[PDB]
């Protein structure tokens, strides 16, 4: 039971969760891989072990153990693979099972939400023009006209036989990126492979550096063929400064929804290699890492010069007087915009109070230190100094291969 | 099967072969990750001699010849007859060295091989300890033009207690508990602080009062001995534009001197060997004037800074705190004292380890303490994977001896 203090009060607390960790991390007493972004490498009989322990939590979390309402439950799944192979969640179940895949996620900030979730439940698909309808439905409702809601829509599980359900891209919304002579970029180079593969897949390409990709959809074993969103299901917000007023003229945006569409949602021992999440975006991850690493946009020299900042000499923090005005302009461009957003002191805060909740609720709470301190003003923020367990429970969101 | 390790920025890889020999054990299993935790007889001791003893005879390119199979057996057989043994001065340099070399929370590294090593190992008395320190003080400090230097006090022996020296770093400012049971001055010194009144030390009243030293000779209670204020190379702190920022009466000091670390070199402890090298601006801008339970200045600068501290949204916190660290890199470039900003300092821990690698195949870096305390992902060592792991010889911490 690994014991865990906050430096900032001096209070501490015992972890008893991580005892029921089961899927073993990258780390060893030899040494530590806490700061590697995907740990390692990305006769079924395993299959009802998963599921098994799925259920008893289900049973565990509402109502009752014990000559209850789910030895049935125990009975028919058992049965069920018996069977198939394979089983089928309970609708309730699936909602209870992603609430807590994104509750267990060790590197999300603003699982203060966790029990906030819609649940669309997909399972019933079968191509990819139904596939799009779904992820359209999913938009439009996550979008809500800037009222943000937490959502997910999960389609069919993996089944063995023939091949799962896939959304090529990493976002539902992500910026192309485009190369030239220079081998620079315009637009993201986060996004510089997908874009290829839209435009070899028939797109023409676009104007340059804030073109919304179309959509590369897969149903099982058939090929993928793109589609395009409806410009106005993809609400974007132009970015502007309150008091710097030549910011605007600099023409850059960002779009509302941050929608991951290619990780794999694991319950009970199920696969769902489609099944995309959304929330809100905090504000450092549009101001900080999307506009200013040195892989993506890198504007931040671009910005300093307009300030007029001393970019020769590293000691006049130009680079950081420039980030934090970048924020405040996503910040201040979101709520003119009326567009739900959270900076990175309202987040960290609330995540302070979620720990506290999961620790008279389960014991513990799996977070990871290097995931939820924000990449700018770490130190101000008080998860800095409280120290954190890391270790993986089920349900869970995990990376997988990206169907190439 | 050694890990694989990435730079994000560029696309680089790298596998790090020289954590597979990491002699020592963390806390971190495949079960959970504690990476964020701060805290985590005979031929023992004669196994880490002859590895640090190999390690010597590496660098001095005479790896398995006539000088180090003597040496080897010398060491055995002064630890058959003596239960321990004693380094030769070119393996203390060395062994100090590559302490500081092997520290990964250090991002200072790429200074490694300049280390100045005092060896005051024939140390007697706490006042001969206090006249080796007022020594390392004014060497260190050389009037703001800071150097690397460590002072090595003997090693702990059977039969004898430790020196150890009370306070946590040679320099460091007074924390009062007082009637509204706040703290005036440094609030991480308030035990020490205690400890000096108690073992005779007047107190001030003051926020920025340097305290005495308090001195352990081998089985003698702790003695006190004052600092002379000319020792104590000190930088008021202002601001190049917000000239009111002058009248808050900050100061810091130059040389950050960590004295409560114990140095091990093979399988030998040296429980007192404080050393000091030069500040990196956000130690102090950041942590020391604006972590809530230290000085504690933030709003108190936001509200100077006409900043709105009713919301956070307009990340007011964020601009009072890199106005601060502007002030502490203006204020010791204004004194002629040294100082590293982060992104210099975070710039050239990258060059340090592309040496490393090239040299020894990779280098133990712990991520969370090697990003600094703001604007981590402005810097390179953000987008760069570490591994962490613990290689001898090392700097460790030790309880404290009260
Ligand atoms: C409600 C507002 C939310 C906020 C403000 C938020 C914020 C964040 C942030 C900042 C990260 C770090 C990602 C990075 O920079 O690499 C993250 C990760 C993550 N979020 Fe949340 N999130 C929200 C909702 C959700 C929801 C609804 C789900 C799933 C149902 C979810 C699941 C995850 C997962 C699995 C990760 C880890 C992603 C990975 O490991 O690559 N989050 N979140
Ligand atoms: C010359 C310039 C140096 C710079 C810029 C520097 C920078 C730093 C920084 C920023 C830290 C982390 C501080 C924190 O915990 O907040 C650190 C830690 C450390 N440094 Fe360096 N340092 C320098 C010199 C040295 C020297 C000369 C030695 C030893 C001979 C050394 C050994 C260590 C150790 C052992 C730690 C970890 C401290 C701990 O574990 O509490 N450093 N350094
Ligand atoms: C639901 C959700 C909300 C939010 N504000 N950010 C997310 C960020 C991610 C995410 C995961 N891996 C990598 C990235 C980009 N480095 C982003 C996934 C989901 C998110
Ligand atoms: C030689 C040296 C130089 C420097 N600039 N900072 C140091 C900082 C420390 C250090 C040790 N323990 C705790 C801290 C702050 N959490 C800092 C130790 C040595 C340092
Ligand atoms: C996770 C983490 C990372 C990091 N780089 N430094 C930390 C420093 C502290 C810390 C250490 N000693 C004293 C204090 C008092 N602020 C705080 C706690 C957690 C830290
Ligand atoms: C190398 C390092 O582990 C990597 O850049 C991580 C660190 N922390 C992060 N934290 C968040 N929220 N998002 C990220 O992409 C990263 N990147
Ligand atoms: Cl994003
Ligand atoms: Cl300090
Ligand atoms: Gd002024
Ligand atoms: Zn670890």
């Amino acid at each position: 039971f690994p014991r865990v203090k906050n430096w900032e009060v001096g209070s501490i607390t015992y972890d008893t969760l991580s005892a029921q960790a089961q899927q073993d991390g990258p780390c060893t007493p030899r040494r530590c891989l806490g700061s590697l972004v995907f740990p390692r490498k990305l006769a079924p009989e395993q299959l009802l072990s998963q599921a098994r322990d799925f259920i008893n939590q289900y049973y565990s979390s509402i109502k009752r153990s014990g000559s209850q309402a789910h030895e049935q439950r125990l009975q028919e799944v058992e049965a069920e693979v018996a069977a198939t192979g394979t089983y089928q969640l309970r609708e309730s179940e699936l909602v209870f099972g992603a609430k807590q895949a994104w509750r267990n996620a060790p590197r999300c900030v603003g699982r203060i939400q966790w029990g906030k979730l819609q649940v669309f439940d997909a399972r019933d698909c079968r191509s990819a023009q139904e596939m799009f309808t779904y992820i359209c439905n999913h938009i439009k409702y996550a979008t809500n006209r800037g009222n943000l809601r937490s959502a997910i829509t999960v389609f069919p599980q993996r089944c063995p036989g023939r091949g799962d359900f896939r959304i090529w891209n990493s976002q539902l919304v992500r910026y192309a990126g485009y190369r030239q002579q220079d081998g620079s970029v315009r637009g993201d180079p986060a996004n510089v492979e997908i874009t290829e593969l839209c435009i070899q897949h028939g797109w023409t390409p676009g104007n340059g550096r804030f073109d919304v990709l179309p959509l590369l959809l897969q149903a099982p074993d058939e090929p993928p063929e793109l589609f395009l969103l409806p410009p106005e299901l993809v609400l974007e917000v132009p970015l502007e400064h309150p008091t710097l007023e030549w910011f605007a003229a600099l023409g850059l945006r960002w779009y509302a929804l941050p929608a991951v569409s290619n990780m794999l949602l694991e319950i009970g021992g199920l696969e769902f290699p489609a099944a995309p999440f959304s929330g809100w975006y905090m504000s450092t991850e549009i101001g900080t890492r999307n506009l200013c690493d040195p892989h993506r946009y890198n504007i931040l020299e671009d910005v300093a010069v307009c300030m007029d900042l001393d970019t020769r000499t590293t000691s006049s923090l130009w680079k950081d007087k420039a980030a934090v005005e970048i924020n405040v302009a996503v910040l201040h461009s979101y709520q003119l915009a009326k567009v739900t957003i959270v900076d990175h002191h309202a987040a960290t805060a609330s995540f302070m109070k979620h720990l506290e909740n999961e620790q008279k609720a389960r014991g513990g709470c799996p977070a990871d230190w290097a995931w939820i301190v924000p990449p700018i003003s770490g130190s101000l923020t008080p998860v800095f100094h409280q120290e954190m367990v890391n270790y993986f429970l089920s349900p869970a969101f995990r990376y997988q291969p990206d169907p190439w």
